[PDB]
């Protein structure tokens, strides 16, 4: 069960979101190994979208396996919070939730307490987060069943973690044995070699080489 | 010219959301002076939606003069921000966006430098920006046509404010005379002939009242 996430973050037009669904829904009929594991539920391929486009993009979707996710989730519920938008509603939209990434402790100042709360809405309506962590030091829910290690300084710089420092972490980390762990920082198609040796690391989140939906294809390809 | 915005803030389901457009489609068929009155730009309603909900509701509806709104944007443009929906974003889903509504200030911490660089991203795109203030000292931007006094004490308190102190209020803002100016706060179909009254509003930002269709329609009636 290999996951990976095309991490889009603050990027991309309805139009060119919607191209970039037919690129990849093209590329995954004429790849019929692609299109064996997705039936096996051997891959998933988790298309994280800005909250405007989820709807509409799920809608060009049929392939099994290949599925939206939130970015990021309101740390409310149900309320008076002009502009957030809750666990409750993506219910409808979509099964995962992206959460804890490092740009937005950068640039919102989201702390663990704000993460385990977005953590709890997302479980309580039956989502499953997607639990960004940047070190050993964020605190882990027990509910997550899906940890991304995103370390800031992978992130966009090509400085990818070593493999096997990446391996080392997951079995230091608070997580069940059987938890899903992914890896995100500089994953493109040369990087993304140094992982797949290892099998503590269960697939990837990708932003930077996930724009291109041919690039993103190549990094699909390798699982 | 009256305006009328829905703001649902932190509430519906994709499903509840479709039943509210299709319950006010009807009653504007329904109603042809309503009809007449959108028809001849003397009014909008703007349907300020959560942002899963702004592209299916908007393809849900014909009648000129109806229209999605956006309830926030970022403070960013186009980049790595995870989570942030962009004005770029919305150039294709909308044509206005609600900023600096009271609640941001209170659980988000957002300031007048925030709001004014939302405000930035928003016409950079060619869209409208309706911009709420909390009272005199906030600072209003140049380029805002549209501004929405909605004060923190008369939000879901019942405590509206006196009609009469809502149109000297608009007197004396920071604002051209040909400006737009709505009022917000315990609007509702008793509260809101206190202010019909009165010239300097041009119309309403409504919350608790427009989760209803119907209570909501209640109000558009009365334009």
């Amino acid at each position: 069960m290999k996951y990976i996430i095309a991490n889009w973050k603050a990027h991309k037009t309805l139009e060119e979101a919607s191209a970039w669904v037919d690129s990849v829904n093209k590329q995954i009929s004429q790849t019929p190994d692609v299109q064996r594991k997705l039936e096996d539920d051997e891959l998933i391929i988790l298309i994280a979208a800005p909250f405007p486009f989820l709807v509409p993009l799920s809608q060009k979707i049929s392939q099994k396996n290949l599925a939206v996710a939130a970015q990021d989730v309101s740390v409310y519920g149900e309320g008076a919070y002009t502009g957030e938008v809750t666990a409750k509603m993506l219910k409808g939209v979509t099964t995962h939730v992206l959460i804890g990434h490092s740009e937005r402790k950068d640039y919102f100042h989201e702390t663990d307490e704000v993460v385990l709360k977005k953590s709890e809405q997302v479980l309580s309506q039956g989502l499953s987060p997607i639990f960004c962590i940047q070190n050993e030091s964020n605190k882990i829910p027990e509910g997550a069943n899906i940890i991304a290690y995103d370390p800031k300084e992978a992130i966009g710089t090509g400085k990818n973690v070593p493999g096997e420092e990446t391996a080392t972490f997951r079995k230091k980390l608070n997580l069940f044995p059987d938890a899903v762990f992914l890896y995100g920082g500089s994953v493109n198609p040369e990087s993304i070699d140094e992982y797949l040796s290892h099998p503590e690391i269960n697939g990837f989140l990708v932003g930077g080489s996930s724009l291109d939906p041919e690039e993103f294809f190549e990094l699909v390809k390798k699982l």
